[PDB]
């Protein structure tokens, strides 16, 4: 697999969203992944709704935090609007699913990249962008401003973010806290160290939908 990719070069990747103050990690990491594969597999390059996901997935908590693997679930199993039919409110509210039409997409399932092996999330990377996991509550993280971030940080994972690239010595990441936290909206977190858990924990609860 090449030793250079980034899926916002091969227009797979929208814009960089602002969760605000609602725990919606979960819906905008898996979010992320769904627009990447529906533009690899379609050729179409549309938002998808992260609202859907947090007012819909029961298995989550909304804004209290959530899981990716569920919402993933439910976009394969039932579907998910598109972002402009059923746009982020940053609260959760009730399954408006129904009243909006007919799904966007659907999905035909989820997978799991093997957990705490790097070279496994790289290949998933080359092939699409992945909901990945890392510890976000140290200040050394909140407060990233650029470069390549090597930490510090432990492993207690509690945020939900995708990976959308990666280089000879990082992952590229895509974040939902704006276009003024870090790289634009992204972080460039250290690979290659030897830690089995990852730089933050990244290679702990990874996973990618499956379409066809
Ligand atoms: C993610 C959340 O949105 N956190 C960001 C909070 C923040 C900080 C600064 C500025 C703006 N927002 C959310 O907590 C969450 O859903 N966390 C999950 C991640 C996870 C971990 C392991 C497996 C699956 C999912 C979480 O910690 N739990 C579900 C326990």
């Amino acid at each position: 697999i090449p030793e250079y990719v980034d899926w916002r070069q091969k227009g797979a990747v929208t814009p960089v969203k602002n969760q605000g103050s609602c725990g919606s990690c979960w819906a905008f990491s898996a979010v992320v992944t769904i627009e990447g594969i529906i533009k690899i597999r379609t050729g179409n390059l549309n938002q998808y709704s992260e609202q859907e996901l947090l007012d819909c997935d029961r298995r989550s908590y909304g804004c209290n935090g959530g899981y990716p693997w569920s919402a993933l679930q439910l976009v394969a199993q039932y579907g998910i609007h598109y972002r402009n039919t059923y746009p982020y409110e940053g609260v959760q509210r009730y399954c408006r699913s129904r009243e909006k039409g007919p799904y966007a997409a659907k999905t035909d399932g989820v997978r799991q990249v093997q957990p705490y092996n790097q070279g496994a999330l790289l290949y998933s990377i080359a092939n699409q962008p992945v909901s990945v996991v890392l510890q976000a509550a140290g200040k050394d993280f909140q407060l990233y401003r650029g470069g390549i971030f090597v930490g510090p940080c432990g492993n207690k994972v509690d945020h939900a973010v995708a990976a959308v690239g990666y280089g000879p010595n990082y992952i590229l990441i895509k974040n939902s806290w704006g276009t003024g936290w870090g790289e634009n909206g992204y972080i460039r977190i250290k690979r290659g160290t030897g830690n089995s858990y990852g730089v933050c924990g990244l290679y702990t609860s990874s996973f990618y939908p499956v379409k066809n």
